[PDB]
């Protein structure tokens, strides 16, 4: 149970974005139904009044929280991967539009899941803004909690993989468009009951064997991190 509070651009806090530049859902409950319209941008997908200005090559940092800013972030039980997708905003996230910029699942070197490192990072994970066409975009940040993912939601709706999905409105101003954005995958639709990484038993299956759900990270993606960029306590 986690939500995005706001974003940072090059380590500068853009301030509370809830219902302002984030398409915030009403609460931190997960999405679990893979065929739900709620898979796109969570349960309250609508245009919000602001879009955060960035340039290509900026560091864009998402900041998550549980109940209050810079708290426990997400229950430690919620081991799983983190992904970020991008789509042109005029799509409203509909159709074959979502392109993956970032994936971090289980780090063998560190013996930690992305969610474990997100807590350590005070809820902060980042991407490099890609060199796509200038214009308005949705950045879809997706945490998958796998602590109840041994079941399919479609078999037992009390369990299943848990999707924490947050869509930020981002406007890319300066971009040379060296990597034009291709078509991508649909949400809902890209994840199904047979997709690798959706049904996974963290109690019995080693995390070293986990394969995160496709699609693969786009060739145009410039990277990211799970690391504290900004100290919310200094504000
Ligand atoms: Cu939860």
């Amino acid at each position: 149970h986690t939500l995005v509070w706001g974003v940072w651009v090059n380590g500068v806090d853009q301030g509370d974005g809830r219902n302002i530049y984030i398409r915030s859902p009403p609460n931190n409950n997960p999405v679990k139904n893979l065929t739900s319209p709620d898979m796109t941008c969570n349960v309250d997908n609508r245009v919000v009044p602001k879009s955060v200005p960035v340039n290509a090559g900026d560091t864009l940092t998402f900041e998550w929280y549980h109940n209050t800013r810079d708290d426990d972030i997400i229950a430690s039980s919620h081991h799983g991967p983190i992904a970020v997708y991008i789509a042109p905003a005029a799509s409203n996230g509909q159709g074959n539009v979502w392109v993956k910029l970032f994936e971090d699942a289980y780090n063998v070197t560190n013996s930690t899941w992305a969610v474990d490192r997100l807590i350590t990072a005070h809820g902060q994970h980042s991407v490099v803004v890609p060199h796509v066409a200038p214009g308005d975009y949705l950045f879809r940040a997706e945490i998958i909690a796998l602590h109840e993912a041994d079941s399919l939601y479609s078999q037992n709706p009390i369990r299943g993989a848990q999707f924490y999905i947050s869509c930020a409105q981002i406007t890319i101003n300066s971009s040379d468009d060296s990597t034009p954005l291709p078509a991508g995958v649909p949400f809902p639709g890209a994840y199904t009951d047979s997709t690798p990484g959706i049904q996974f038993n963290i109690y019995t299956t080693p995390a070293t064997s986990y394969v995160a759900p496709p699609p693969s990270v786009w060739s145009g993606a410039l990277g990211g991190s799970i690391a504290q960029v900004g100290d919310a306590s200094l504000e």
